[PDB]
């Protein structure tokens, strides 16, 4: 079974903006997890063929990973702060989902969302 096509990072028909926030999710939150000792399993959609997990777009049906995220806020994919938190939660739920206790990747992902938490509760304020 093939990889599914990884999530769109561009929309020629969608208005995009810079905002503060989105500064801050892309230059504090993302940069944050994506230079953590974690981060590896997490910078790139799960590459099912190259992995033999034949099960794993079977079982998850909404794939997320920070590679697409870090590719859709430097693209300007993201209009809303929220957008962007959803795909991280999105890519956290999977690896919960697929995952089991005592996974060496379920610690791992809990450490960064634990930090995720941490500098996502640091949002700056609205414009
Ligand atoms: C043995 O699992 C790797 C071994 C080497 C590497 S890797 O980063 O060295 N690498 C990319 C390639 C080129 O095609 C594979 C080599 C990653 C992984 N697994 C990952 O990323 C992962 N990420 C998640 C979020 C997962 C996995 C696979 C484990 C279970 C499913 C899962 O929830």
């Amino acid at each position: 079974s093939m990889n599914p096509p990884p999530p769109e990072t561009s929309n020629p028909n969608k208005p995009k903006r810079q905002t503060n926030q989105l500064q801050y999710l892309l230059r504090v939150v993302l940069k944050t997890l994506w230079k953590h000792q974690f981060a590896w399993p997490f910078q790139q959609p799960v590459d099912a063929v190259k992995l033999n997990l034949p099960d794993y777009y079977k079982i998850i049906k909404t794939p997320m990973d920070m590679g697409t995220i870090k590719k859709r806020l430097e693209n300007n994919y993201y209009w809303n702060a929220q957008e962007c938190i959803q795909d991280f939660n999105t890519m956290f739920t999977n690896c919960y989902i697929y995952n089991k206790p005592g996974d060496d990747i379920v610690l791992m992902a809990e450490a960064l969302e634990k930090l995720f938490l941490q500098k996502i509760n640091e949002l700056p304020t609205e414009e």
